[PDB]
């Protein structure tokens, strides 16, 4: 249960990313890994259950 | 419960990720690992659940 | 059980991660591991549950 | 049991993270371990259960 | 059992962290280990729960 | 049972933490350890749980 009343509000948020990015050169080599680079923006709520990954920029999962 | 009256919030905000990036040369190799150069804003209200990863930039998982 | 009345509130948040990077030459080689160099911003309220990772900016995991 | 009453608050925040980092050669070789060299912000409220971990900048994990 | 009246107030905060590094050359080997070179801002309300870590810059684990 | 009126306050903060760290060569060579030479800035509220680990800068852990 949750009220609100003439109150302004932000759950979650991500606001004013600027980013500059200069890169002359960019040589990238991946034999079954991962490699990320580029900019990321995540904005959750609510993220939920047992054993999940909410918000991933890089990932290898190699279980048993 | 929760009641917000006339009350301004920010609940798992991110503001303002103002970035320069120069990078004349940039080489990556990456054999089965993981690699994370770029950048990464994650807001998150609730991360919820046993064994849960709720926010990874650069990850490597081998279990059993 | 909470109540606000007429106040101003940050819970979990990340407010002007202003970065300059300068990096003539980047090299890097990853053999199963995990390699980090970007900016990383990660506002959260809550994380929940036995065993959960909340933030990771470079991690490897090699249970059992 | 939780209340605010024309008070302004700020719980769990990073502001202001001002980084200016110049590297004119960066080599890096990560063999099955973890290397971290980028800014990290990470502002969290809550983070709750046994055996859990936070807030990870760089880490490696071997357990049994 | 909490209450704020007309009261300014920061629990768990970071603010101002201001860094200028210059790193001609940096040369990284790990084989295994953890290592960290770059700022990191950990702000925390609470962090709870047996056996938990709440902030790691560096870190190795090998239980049994 | 806590009470505050119009008392400002600071539990848990880091303030003004800059640092201007110039290194022109940096070798780092880790075989299994922990090595971590960028600035840490951690603000925690509270940190709870037997066995629990509050701020790790650098940190080897080979329990039994």
């Amino acid at each position: 249960g949750v009220l609100y009343v003439g109150s302004k509000t932000k759950e979650g948020v991500v606001h004013g990313v600027a980013t500059v990015a200069e890169k002359t050169k960019e040589q990238v080599t991946n034999v079954g890994g991962a490699v990320v680079t580029g900019v990321t923006a995540v904005a959750q709520k609510t993220v939920e259950g047992a054993g999940s990954i909410a918000a991933a920029t890089g990932f290898v999962k190699k279980d048993q």
